[PDB]
C-alpha cells in the first residue's frame, strides 16, 4: 500500500510545483502516487538533482481514482477497421500510390483506429522501422488494455542486439525519427528538452537513434498530455503546438484574436541546473480545440529539402519539429516562410507537400468552431444518466456511435437518421471531388514521362511541376485530413476544385507541349 | 375558410373543362381548390383570357383531400445515399470520368434519391447552373417536405441581379436549359407551349434564359403531372412523350401493338386565342409504364450537333426536346433519324451520344413487362393494411424496403432473402460487365493520343471513332439505366458484350496502325 | 360517380344548414358526399318533408377524403 | 390543461409529412415520445413508464385490499 510522502519537503525545492499543486483540484493528491523520490530527496539541492526520481507515466497512475474515464479512454472500437490501407479503390485514396510516389507514405498509410493504440501502430506500420517491430503475434491486434500497459508487453524487436534503422522485409521504410514520438506518447516529458533540441539534460533529441528512444517508450496519449498533474488544469504539453501559439504569437485561434485571447495558453518553463528546459501551456480554459491541435494538426516532423536551393534539411534543424498552424489556404505560404519542402516526386520530379490529418487548422471557421462548438463536443460528450454522476467519455471516435449526445441535443430538429444523411451528404460529395481530383492528377503524372521523352523543354517540365505542388497540396489535404469534409465542407470543395483546376491547367500545358514536339 | 365559386358559370367558356370534371371522380371537388378566378370572370370574353387567374400548382393542393398519397410521396428513403458522384470506384461507373470527357457531366453526376429533391437537385448540382444556386446551408438537405413546400425556400441564388448562365465556381458547368425542368416541375405547365416552341401565348420556351425560368418554379413532380385535376384520370403531360406515343405514331408500348391499343393515350390540346397551346395524354387505363415515362427514359433535352455534317443544334431546334421512345439497340438508328449527336470525346474526337436513364424503353420486353407487370407493382405498391382502407404507395423507391408488397406477393414460392439474391445475381453479373466494359473503352481512349503522335492516319483513327459510338453507346445505356440490368438482363448482357466486342476490335486497329508506323 | 347537387336550391329550406356549411371548412363540400336527397327535392315544401332523402351515417363517408384518419 | 387527446390521440411526428391527428385512441404506452416524452423531457421512456407504474401498482393495491375488506363484509 502506498505511503504519503511529506509535500512541504518537496515544495521548498519546488515552488512552482507548489504554487500549482496547492491551488488546483489535485492539492489532496500525494505525491506518493505519481513519484518515487526517496533517495532523491536524500541528496538533492536547491539546484541540482541528485538521484533522480522515478516519476509513473502509465495511465493506471490516474485509473485509481479516475476509473470511468480510462475505462472509457481504453475502450476499442472494433468497427474502426484495422490496418486498413488507404491506397486501395475503397478506402479514401484509391489512387494515393500514383500520386505519393518518392514518399515513404508508399510503403504503408492505414486509417487511424482506436487511441489505445496510437503507439503501438507507429512501431508496427510498414513506413516506420523497416518492420523491425511486430506484434507478439496476430493475435495481439486486438489487446487495447495491453498496449495501454505498454508496448513491449505486446510487441517484439527482430534484432534487440542492433539500434541502426534498417530494413527487415523488402517494402518497408525507416521513416520514423524521434519527432513522430511526440504525438503517439509522453512517456519521454522529463527526457526531451523543448522542440528536442540538443540539451544537456537530455537523454533524448531529434537527433537520437529513434529505435534506441523506442525501446524506452510504453504508453499512448498519457492522461497528463491534456491534464496538468499538479493542478489537474487543463494544458497542452505538445512542443510543436506551444511553438506555434506562444513563441510564434499565432494565437489559439490565428483567425479570431478576440477568442484567442479569450481561450489562450500560458507557457511555462522548467529548468535543469538554471537553464530552460521544458514546457507546458496552461489552457485559459478546457479547450479541447487546443488539446486535440497537440496532434491532429499537419506539422513537419522529418527531413526535407528547402524550396530555395534545394539543400537538405536533417533532423537536426528546428524545422524538423514544426507545426504549420496555417489552413490549406495559407499552407503554402507557411512552408515558404520556412523555405521548406518534404519530398520530390518520383515520376514529375517535383518539389512537393506531404500534408497530415489537419483537423484543428479544417476546423477553424467553420459554421461549428464559429459558433464555440470543439472537438470534444462530437467526439468525446458529457455521458447522459438516467441516474448518476456524469463525467466526460473518453472514448474519443465518430459521433455516429453517440449521435444523441453529439449531434441531437443541439440539432433538436433532427432524428439520428437525418443527422446520419447531412454527414453522408458531405462526405459523398467530398469524396466526389477527391476522386476526380485524383483522376486529373493522374492524368497530368502520367503526361510526365511522355513529355520527357517527347523532348519536352525543362522550362515547361518546370512550369508543370509548379502546378504539381499546387494541385497536390489542394488534394492532399483533404485525404489526409479525416472528415472527408464534414469539418469544413465549403472550404474542402473550394480547394479540391483548385486542385482539379491546377491539374487541368498543367495537363493541357504538357499536352500542347508534347503536340508541339511531335509535330516539329 | 374557401368558399365555393359557380362553376356552371366557367362551364359557359370553358367545355373542354365541364366535359372532363362532370364525368370524373372530381365532379364535386371545387374550382375554389386550385384556382382564384374573381377578376378572371369579370374580364374574360369566350374567346380572351382577360385578367389571367390564380392556379395553385402546390402539391398541398391535393393533400388538403389525399394525406395518405401525399405524405408517402414526400417521405425521404435515408438509405438513398444523398450527392454520391457515380464517378468514383464504389459506385456505377468507376472509369466515368475517362469515359465521358468531354461532356458536362464529368462535372458532377449523382446517383439518384427521393422524388421530393428532384427539383432543388437539378438546381444545385455543379453541372447545372455553374454553382449559382445553392442550398442556405448545409442542414437544408434533408429537408424533404420544405423541398417540395418550394425550392426557394431552401435555396439561395449567389446573384439576383443577374440572369445570366455563368461560373461561379471553377468546376461547374452550365448545362441546364428550359428543357430540362420538364422532367423536375410542372409549375410551367400553363406558361409553356408544346415541345417548348416559340408561342405568343408562352411565357417561357426553349430559348428562355434559363436561370430566369428557374426562379419562378417551385415544385417537384406536381401530383397533377400523372393525374388530371378535373378528370382525376390517369394521365401524362409531358410534351416529349406525348410526342413520341401520338405524334410520330409510335404507341405506347412500340413493340406490342396490341398492348399499345389496349393501354393507350389520347392527346387533348387547349389552346389559346384559338391556337393550339398544349396538350396533355390521357390514358386508357392507370397504366404507370407510360406515367413513369415522361422522366425515365432516354432523351434529348440539350444542344448537340449534327452526325451529317457536324453542324451546331441549338436549343431552338425541335430535337433539343426529344425522346427517343427507342431501346438500347434501336437506339443508334433513333439518333440517326434526327441526325443528331451530342458531344465530341475530349480524347478520341469520336462523336457521341450522351445516354439518360431509359427505365421505360429498357423494360420493354422484359419478362416483366411482357407478363403485364408495371413500374407501379415493384417501386409504388398498393400498401397491405391489418384493418384499413387501401391506397397506393406514392414512395417511389426500391422494392428492397417493401419486398412483401413489390416481390413476395407475386412470388410465393420465395422467401424475401431469395428475392433479394435473384436480384443481386443479376446486379453482380451486370456490373461485372459493366467494368469490363470500361476497361476495355478505357484501354481504346488511351490507344488515340499514341496513335495520333505516331503518325497514325486520320481515316484509321476515323475508323476507330466510328467504334467508338458503339462502344460507347452499348456500355453507357447500363451507367444509366438505374437497376443495374434488373429491369432487362438479356438485354443488358448482350449490350454490353457488344461494347467490349467493338472496344476489342478498335484496340486491335490502333494497336496494329501503331506498330506499323513505329516498323516504317 | 358521385354527381354535385344544387345546395343553394337546399338552402332555401334549410337555412340552419346553410348558417353552418357556409362558413366552416365544409363550404365546398357538396351535399351529395352524404345525402340522397333527389326525390325529396322532388316532393318536398319548405313546410313539408316530403319523401325522406337518405343520410348515410357510414364512416367511409369521410375516409373518402380523410383517409389518414380513418385508417 | 391537458386533455384525452394529449395523451390518447396525438398529432403524428413525421421528418417529412402533413401533420394529422391520429384517431387510434390507445394507451400512450404505444407512443410515449409523442404522448409523454413531448412534455416530460427529463425523462426517458422507461422513466415514463415506471413513473406510470408506480401508480397503477399502488392504486392496484388498494383496489385488492378494498375488495378484501368488502368481501369480509359481505361474508
Ligand atoms: C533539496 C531540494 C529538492 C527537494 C527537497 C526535492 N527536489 Fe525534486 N528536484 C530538485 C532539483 C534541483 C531538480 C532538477 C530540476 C530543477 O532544477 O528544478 C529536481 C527534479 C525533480 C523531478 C524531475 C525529475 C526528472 O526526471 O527530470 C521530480 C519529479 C521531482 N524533483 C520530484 C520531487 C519530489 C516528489 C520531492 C518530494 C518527495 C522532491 N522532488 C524534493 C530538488 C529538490
Ligand atoms: C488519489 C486520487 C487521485 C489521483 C491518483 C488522480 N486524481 Fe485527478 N482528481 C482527484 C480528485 C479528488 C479530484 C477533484 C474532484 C472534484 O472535486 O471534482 C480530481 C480532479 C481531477 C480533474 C478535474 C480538474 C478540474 O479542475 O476540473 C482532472 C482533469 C484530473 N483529476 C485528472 C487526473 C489525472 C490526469 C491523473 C493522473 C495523472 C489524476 N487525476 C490522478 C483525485 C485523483
Ligand atoms: C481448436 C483450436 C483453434 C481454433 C478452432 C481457432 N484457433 Fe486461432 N489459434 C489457436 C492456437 C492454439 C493459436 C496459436 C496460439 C499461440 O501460439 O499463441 C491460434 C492463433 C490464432 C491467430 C494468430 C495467427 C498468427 O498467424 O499469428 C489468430 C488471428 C487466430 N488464431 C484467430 C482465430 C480465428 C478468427 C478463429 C475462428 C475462424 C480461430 N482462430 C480458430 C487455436 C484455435
Ligand atoms: C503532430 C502529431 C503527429 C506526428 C508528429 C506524427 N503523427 Fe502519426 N498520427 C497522428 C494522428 C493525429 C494520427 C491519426 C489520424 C490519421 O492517421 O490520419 C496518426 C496516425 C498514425 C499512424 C496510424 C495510421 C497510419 O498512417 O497508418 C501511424 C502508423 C503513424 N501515425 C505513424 C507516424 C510516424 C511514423 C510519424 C513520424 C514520421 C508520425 N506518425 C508522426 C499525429 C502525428
Ligand atoms: C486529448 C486530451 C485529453 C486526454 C489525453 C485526457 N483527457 Fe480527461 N478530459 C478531457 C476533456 C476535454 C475533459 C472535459 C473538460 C470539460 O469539458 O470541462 C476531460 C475531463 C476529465 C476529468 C474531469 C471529470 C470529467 O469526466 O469531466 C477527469 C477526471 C479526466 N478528464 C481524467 C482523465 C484521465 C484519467 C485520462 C487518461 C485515461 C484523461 N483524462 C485523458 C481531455 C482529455
Ligand atoms: C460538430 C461536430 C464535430 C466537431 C466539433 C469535430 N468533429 Fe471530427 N468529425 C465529425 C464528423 C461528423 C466526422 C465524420 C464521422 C463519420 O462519418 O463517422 C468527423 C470525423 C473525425 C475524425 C475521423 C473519425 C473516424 O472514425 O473516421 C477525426 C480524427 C476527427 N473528426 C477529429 C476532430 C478534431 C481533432 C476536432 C477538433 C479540432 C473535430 N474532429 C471536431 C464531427 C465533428
Ligand atoms: C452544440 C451545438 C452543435 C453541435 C454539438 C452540433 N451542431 Fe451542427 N450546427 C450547430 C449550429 C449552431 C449550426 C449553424 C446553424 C445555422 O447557422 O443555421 C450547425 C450547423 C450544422 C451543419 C451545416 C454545416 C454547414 O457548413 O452549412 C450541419 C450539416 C450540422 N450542423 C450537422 C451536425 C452534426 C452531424 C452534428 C453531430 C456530429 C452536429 N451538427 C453537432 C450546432 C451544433
Ligand atoms: C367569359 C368566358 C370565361 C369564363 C366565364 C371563365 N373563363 Fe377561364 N378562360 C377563358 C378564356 C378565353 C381563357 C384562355 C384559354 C381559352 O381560350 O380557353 C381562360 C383561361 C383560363 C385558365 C388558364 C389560365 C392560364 O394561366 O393559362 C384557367 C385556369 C381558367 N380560365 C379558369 C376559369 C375558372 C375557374 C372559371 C370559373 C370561376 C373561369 N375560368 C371562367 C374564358 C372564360
Ligand atoms: C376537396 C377534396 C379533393 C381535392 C382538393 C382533390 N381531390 Fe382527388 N378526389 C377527391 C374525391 C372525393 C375523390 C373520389 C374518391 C372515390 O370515390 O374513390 C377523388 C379521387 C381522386 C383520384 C382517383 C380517381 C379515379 O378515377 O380513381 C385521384 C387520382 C385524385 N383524386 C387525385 C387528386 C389530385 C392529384 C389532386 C390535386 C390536383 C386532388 N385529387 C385533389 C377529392 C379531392
Ligand atoms: C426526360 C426527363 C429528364 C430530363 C429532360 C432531365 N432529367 Fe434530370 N433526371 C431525370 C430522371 C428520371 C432522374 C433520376 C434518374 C437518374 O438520375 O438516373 C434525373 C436526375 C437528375 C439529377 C440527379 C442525379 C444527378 O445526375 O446528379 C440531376 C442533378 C438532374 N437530373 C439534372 C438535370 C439537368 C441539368 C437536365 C437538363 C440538362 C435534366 N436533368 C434533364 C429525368 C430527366
Ligand atoms: C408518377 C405518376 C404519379 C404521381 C405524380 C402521383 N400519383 Fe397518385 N397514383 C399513381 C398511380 C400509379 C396510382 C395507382 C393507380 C392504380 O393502380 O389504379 C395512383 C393513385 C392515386 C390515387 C387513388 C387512390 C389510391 O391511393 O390508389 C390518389 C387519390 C392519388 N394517386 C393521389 C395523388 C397525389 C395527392 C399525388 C401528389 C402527392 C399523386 N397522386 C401523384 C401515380 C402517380
Ligand atoms: C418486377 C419489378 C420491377 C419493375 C416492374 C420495375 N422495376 Fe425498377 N427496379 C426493380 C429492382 C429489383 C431494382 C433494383 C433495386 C435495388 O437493387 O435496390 C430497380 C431499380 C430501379 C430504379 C433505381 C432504384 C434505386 O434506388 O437504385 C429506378 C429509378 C427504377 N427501377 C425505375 C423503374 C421504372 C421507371 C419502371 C417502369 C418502366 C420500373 N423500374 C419497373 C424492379 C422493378
Ligand atoms: C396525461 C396523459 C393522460 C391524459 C390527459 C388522459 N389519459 Fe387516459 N390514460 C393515461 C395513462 C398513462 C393510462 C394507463 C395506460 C397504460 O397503463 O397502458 C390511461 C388509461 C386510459 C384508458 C384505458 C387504456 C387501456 O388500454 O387500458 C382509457 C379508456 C382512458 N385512459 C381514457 C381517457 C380519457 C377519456 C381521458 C380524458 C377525460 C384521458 N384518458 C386522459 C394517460 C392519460
Ligand atoms: C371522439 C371524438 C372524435 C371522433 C369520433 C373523430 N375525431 Fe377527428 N378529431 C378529433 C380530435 C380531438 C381532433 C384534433 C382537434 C385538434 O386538436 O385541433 C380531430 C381532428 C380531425 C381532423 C382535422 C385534421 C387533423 O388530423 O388534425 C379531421 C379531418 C378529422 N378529425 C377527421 C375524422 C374522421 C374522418 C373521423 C372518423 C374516422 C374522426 N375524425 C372521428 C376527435 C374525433
Ligand atoms: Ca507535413
Ligand atoms: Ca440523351
Amino acid at each position: 500500500n502506498l505511503k504519503p510522502v511529506d509535500a512541504m519537503q518537496c515544495f521548498d525545492c519546488h515552488t512552482q510545483i507548489e504554487d500549482m499543486h496547492t491551488v488546483g483540484k489535485h492539492a489532496t493528491v500525494n505525491c506518493v502516487h505519481c513519484h518515487d523520490a526517496t533517495e532523491h530527496v536524500e541528496t538533492a539541492s536547491s539546484r541540482r538533482m541528485g538521484e533522480r526520481p522515478v516519476t509513473r507515466m502509465d495511465l493506471e497512475a490516474c485509473a485509481t481514482c479516475h476509473t470511468a474515464q480510462f475505462n472509457s479512454f481504453v475502450e476499442v472500437r472494433h468497427e474502426s477497421h484495422p490496418r486498413l490501407e488507404k491506397a486501395t479503390p475503397t478506402s479514401r485514396s484509391p489512387m494515393f500510390d500514383k500520386l505519393i510516389a518518392g514518399h515513404g507514405f508508399a510503403f504503408e498509410h492505414a486509417e487511424p483506429r482506436s487511441h489505445a493504440f496510437m503507439l503501438v501502430d507507429h512501431f508496427v506500420v510498414d513506413r516506420a522501422y523497416g518492420g523491425r517491430f511486430q506484434f507478439k503475434n496476430w493475435q495481439k491486434v486486438t489487446d487495447g488494455m495491453g498496449a495501454v500497459r505498454g508496448a513491449w508487453t505486446v510487441l517484439t524487436d527482430a534484432d534487440p542486439e542492433s539500434s541502426d534503422q534498417r530494413r527487415f522485409l523488402s517494402q518497408t521504410a525507416t521513416a520514423a525519427n524521434p519527432v513522430c514520438l511526440n504525438c503517439k506518447t509522453q512517456d519521454h516529458i522529463l527526457d526531451w528538452a523543448y522542440m528536442g533540441d540538443e540539451h544537456e539534460a537530455a537523454k533524448w533529441s531529434r537527433t537520437s537513434e529513434v529505435v534506441e528512444f523506442a525501446r524506452d517508450l510504453n504508453h499512448p496519449l498519457n492522461c497528463f498530455m491534456c491534464h496538468d498533474p499538479h493542478s489537474a488544469g487543463p494544458r497542452v504539453v505538445r512542443d510543436g503546438l506551444i511553438n506555434a501559439v506562444v513563441d510564434r504569437g499565432l494565437g489559439t485561434y490565428p483567425h479570431d484574436p478576440v477568442k484567442s485571447e479569450q481561450q489562450g495558453m500560458t507557457k511555462v518553463t522548467f529548468q535543469r541546473g538554471r537553464e530552460d528546459f521544458r514546457a507546458i501551456g496552461l489552457l485559459d480554459t478546457a479547450d479541447s480545440n487546443v488539446m486535440c491541435a497537440q496532434c491532429h494538426v499537419e506539422y513537419n516532423c522529418n527531413p526535407g529539402y528547402q524550396l530555395s536551393d534545394g539543400s537538405r534539411v536533417g533532423m537536426d534543424d528546428r524545422r524538423a519539429n514544426h507545426f504549420f498552424w496555417a489552413n490549406v489556404f495559407d499552407y503554402k505560404e507557411a512552408a515558404q516562410e520556412i523555405d521548406f519542402f518534404d519530398f520530390r516526386h518520383a515520376t514529375t520530379g517535383a518539389a512537393l507537400p506531404k500534408l497530415q490529418h489537419p483537423e484543428a487548422e479544417t476546423f477553424w471557421g467553420s459554421v461549428h468552431e464559429r459558433n464555440g462548438v470543439a472537438c470534444a463536443d462530437c467526439h468525446m460528450p458529457k455521458v447522459q444518466l438516467e441516474n448518476g454522476k456524469v463525467y466526460t467519455s473518453h472514448s474519443q471516435r465518430t459521433p455516429r456511435d453517440m449521435m444523441g449526445q453529439a449531434c441531437l441535443n443541439c440539432h433538436a430538429e433532427w432524428t439520428e437518421d437525418q443527422a446520419l444523411y447531412a454527414i453522408d451528404y458531405i462526405k459523398n460529395y467530398t469524396h466526389g471531388k477527391i476522386v476526380k481530383s485524383e483522376y486529373w492528377l493522374a492524368k497530368m503524372i502520367d503526361l510526365f514521362p511522355v513529355a520527357k521523352r517527347a523532348g519536352v523543354s525543362e522550362d515547361v517540365l518546370n512550369e508543370a511541376r509548379e502546378l504539381h505542388y499546387d494541385a497536390h497540396l489542394y488534394w492532399e489535404w483533404w485525404t489526409a485530413e479525416n472528415s472527408v469534409g464534414f469539418h469544413n465542407p465549403d472550404q474542402a470543395r473550394e480547394s479540391l476544385m483548385t486542385s482539379i483546376s491546377k491539374s487541368k491547367e498543367a495537363v493541357s500545358l504538357l499536352n500542347d507541349a508534347i503536340d508541339a514536339q511531335v509535330a516539329s
